[PDB]
């Protein structure tokens, strides 16, 4: 019986690339869907024995837990299209830190590096939905995974404020961490493999 | 005058790409290397009165300086051949915490998250160069670009153990980090363009 955890700025359609290797040879797979804020404060807890974290968040070392690198997704900075900084402050890219963020809130209460916000007027939201909800009312500019803001910004309902800072998308890595014991035996090593080629040709 | 700062980790390929380009708009350009581990903390003296940094190294946000990213560049993990990671640990990944790094030493004595070591036995060095004439004399494993260590790993000098964490080496963001008073003038954006695309079709 094994447990999968994979935070919510991983395509769901990634989250099939596993799921068909894994039960080749797991018999019982739990597949756990987690704020990016929250992957890494959850796999830290014993109790809830996760054996498989696919998250975008960093981490130096965690204790029974190897780091390596699945691939790479994108990531926009979105904001309401008539946003005070679509176009007129588009070449500041710094302004961010003075305009209101929206930002994923953790339930420990702090963030990475990484996923930690970059203004001070900040409004903390659970998961990627509520942050464009609020975005598209205009309420302030948010960074989200490239599936949640494809169909929007074809729409027109948000626009991009990245292209100057990161022209294609913000690269983000793929982190997979992963429960000491697996590292011996065949069966992970097919998952990576696979996991590695279905997420390169999703780029 | 303009003054720019190329970390010791972007190919000096790279440093040709900018200079032919800086100067049709900039009458005197000065080019400036340092140890990645120097980059940041250097263009935070005002008084080296630094315009643009290319460097690999992140840092949330830096006094009148804007950050964007021009592009990717390769970095390995390699050891002596002979070196106990070498294929007898390799898929452990995660014991280079327990063998001795051969890592940048910072003259301000203090790292990013990013460049700080993550073995307890570390031994700095100011460059690449020293890093590399010590890991082919078994001291230690480094992380070094590749553009340092193409030849050595044809040659069977030197030894990949990354190749499992990250298949096709680490790819690391190259930023550039710039006075805001370039952000207007049409000189800096030609360069940014050109920058990219040079970066681009280096990997
Ligand atoms: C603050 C700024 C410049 C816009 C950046 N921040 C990150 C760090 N960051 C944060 N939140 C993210 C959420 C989802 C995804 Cl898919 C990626 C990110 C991400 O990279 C980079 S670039
Ligand atoms: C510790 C470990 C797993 C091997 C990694 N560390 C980094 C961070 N890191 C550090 N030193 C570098 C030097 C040159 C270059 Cl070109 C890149 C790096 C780099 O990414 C990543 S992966």
């Amino acid at each position: 019986n094994l447990r999968v955890l994979l935070d919510t700025a991983i395509p769901p359609s990634f989250c099939d690339t596993v799921s068909s290797v894994l039960l080749d040879d797991f018999n019982m797979v739990s597949l756990i869907r987690t704020s990016p804020a929250d992957s890494l404060a959850t796999i830290k807890q014993d109790n809830a024995e996760i054996d498989i974290a696919i998250t975008i968040d960093e981490e130096l070392k965690i204790s029974r837990f190897n780091q390596c690198v699945l691939g790479y997704t994108k990531a926009f900075v979105v904001a309401h299209p008539q946003h005070p900084l679509c176009n007129a402050s588009l070449h500041s890219i710094a302004s961010l830190a003075n305009y209101r963020q929206i930002s994923l809130g953790s339930r420990s209460g702090q963030h990475s590096n990484l996923l930690r916000p970059v203004s001070d007027k900040v409004l903390f939201v659970e998961n990627f939905d509520d942050m464009l909800r609020l975005v598209e009312a205009g309420v302030g500019w948010g960074i989200a995974p490239h599936y949640f803001v494809e169909e929007r910004l074809r729409n027109g309902t948000l626009a991009v404020l990245s292209e100057l800072y990161e022209p294609g998308g913000i690269d983000t890595k793929v982190y997979c961490y992963y429960n000491t014991a697996l590292e011996s035996e065949r069966s992970f090593l097919r998952f990576l493999e696979s996991a590695r080629q279905r997420l390169r040709e999703l780029g």
